[PDB]
């Protein structure tokens, strides 16, 4: 009857309601759990630390832990994972194809965001537009006040100048002071109406299908983190909750795949599942480092070269030890 | 003081926001019970269990048709889908979909929702007729499985029970049947043998070619009130439509965004405005207005199939509260 009364922060998303719902538990813990979306839960761990157990920005939690003065652990539950090439909106009007980005002015919420991560190392890898090619502007997306959540000692090279006050990047779109813009959600709507704004890519889905053959990233937006005390003193508590998360998602997977009644609101659940099956392989949406590893390569590299990591990461030292890998029969 | 009312629906997103309390039903104190479809209408048409229940569209115009069904129809269509994806074959042996004159398909019972918009593409597309066909009647995943309501099937229709102990699964699996339609795939082992899949090779394909061609979303499941309580409380059958009105749309508000996806699929944004782009904004709608063909056509098949005991109209298929709903 005694387990560990921890507060648990997540999204609200079908590989999480199990274990809000109680279908699945945490082994020794009775959690309480509060459902928040991606900016109100990173904003109140990176500056708060609000919670136990919490879903964290991938980028936010590496710029602190590789200080080694993050307040969290990390284990590899990738809560969140999605392409990002839906992620850079334009002025069609101005960009005919990628390349034309250089030396333009781009709008992203803050610098440092998971998403703008993997969308900079897009136009890198594959346009040659450099970080330090690129006026970024930073301001919010809907609220024209937005900080970068933690501090940053980016290279110099790389120009970065707030928005005016009271105008959002997604106003400054509107009017075309920016030529671009990067988030992780599209700008809001009043200037989504703009006939003028729209994805670079004409077809993201094509593209990032093209970026998955090449290169095996099914870019990573958020982990989970326990506090350092409480992996500490609790030495199974990391191991504990990566099973959980898992099992959560196993769970919504196996109704998911079920087709009696689809279990989103779409058409072609069935077939969507079988290509996604076919491009990425069976486990799509792999939780557990072995089965990403790819992907982790990856961002740390990016993160590094893009400024924020203090040194170039390993993945070795990513997570909490004892997550490396799972047990099998 | 509020009714203390019983409600049985599926596990969606389009769900969730009733069931954990986000939308609430005008005047209602809701328990919820999440059951799968084939528990709930089985127990829902032969046992009445609940208060408000998604139900089978066929089974209750089955027993709507008849005036002697317990339940009266609100237009909240819980469950949609392209039925396409719902025919299994043989692939060794019908090579395209006319060769299923004269054959043997199995289904677990023949009134089901997904069934009857199967056999009207195969009638409507390729001629092949109930009539036409050698039909098998046992379950997907067990063995021994009953017709929910009795039917009074034409004579042209043959139809047999699968030979006992097996199920339609292993009976495609082992070739005594060519075919098989229902609303989930057959059984994994099944599954695996090269020789099954899906009739249409491109089931996404032919169900927007459909879709232009009709302006059809089939509609499986719709929601039912007693009719008790329709008649001693006038607004409950409009106070239910709406609220599970909001939860779909309070879910698709969720979904839209990009933030992080709340399904676990790759590519979300890119289904959405292609789903928004073929289907309309409204992509699955509630509403009868906004599913006249559909609905036209689902009386239409019905009674053709011989599930309907008299002629239906769109206008008797709902109660009549829920026509419409106003607007600003
Ligand atoms: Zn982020
Ligand atoms: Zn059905």
């Amino acid at each position: 009857m005694n387990k560990l009364r921890l507060s648990v922060a997540m999204g609200d998303y079908d590989r999480t309601r199990p274990l809000y719902d109680g279908r699945v538990q945490i082994d020794g813990v009775d959690p309480v759990f509060m459902l928040l979306n991606p900016e109100e839960m990173f904003f109140r761990a990176m500056r708060s630390q609000d919670f136990d157990i919490t879903e964290i920005s991938f980028s936010s939690y590496l710029v602190k832990h590789s200080q080694d003065s993050c307040p969290y652990i990390g284990i590899p539950v990738f809560v969140s994972r999605a392409f990002r090439h839906t992620s850079i909106y334009v002025r069609k009007d101005r960009i005919q194809r990628p390349e034309d980005l250089k030396g333009k002015r781009i709008g992203l919420p803050e610098y440092q965001l998971t998403a703008n991560v993997w969308a900079r190392a897009i136009l890198e890898a594959d346009h040659g537009v450099r970080p330090c090619d690129v006026h970024w502007v930073r301001g919010g997306i809907e609220t024209a006040a937005r900080p970068e959540k933690i501090k940053l000692a980016l290279p110099s090279d790389i120009h970065i100048e707030n928005a005016p006050e009271g105008e959002t990047i997604s106003a400054l779109l509107d009017r075309g002071d920016i030529d671009g813009f990067i988030g992780p959600r599209p700008p809001a709507s009043t200037a989504l109406r703009n006939p003028n704004i729209g994805w670079l890519y004409d077809d993201p889905t094509a593209a990032a299908k093209d970026y998955y053959r090449r290169t095996g990233i099914f870019p990573i937006m958020h982990i989970v983190g326990i506090r350092k005390e409480l992996a500490a003193q609790h030495p199974w508590l990391p191991s504990a909750v990566f099973k959980a998360f898992s099992q959560a998602k196993q769970a919504a997977l196996d109704l998911l795949e079920d087709t009696s009644a689809t279990k989103v609101t779409l058409p072609f659940v069935e077939e969507q599942i079988r290509a996604a099956k076919s491009t990425l392989g069976d486990d799509y949406w792999p939780y557990g480092v072995a089965a990403s590893r790819r992907t982790l390569e990856a961002f740390v590299r990016h993160h590094h070269a893009q400024g924020l990591s203090a040194r170039l990461m390993a993945v070795e030292e990513l997570f909490h030890p004892s997550t490396y890998e799972t047990y099998s029969i």
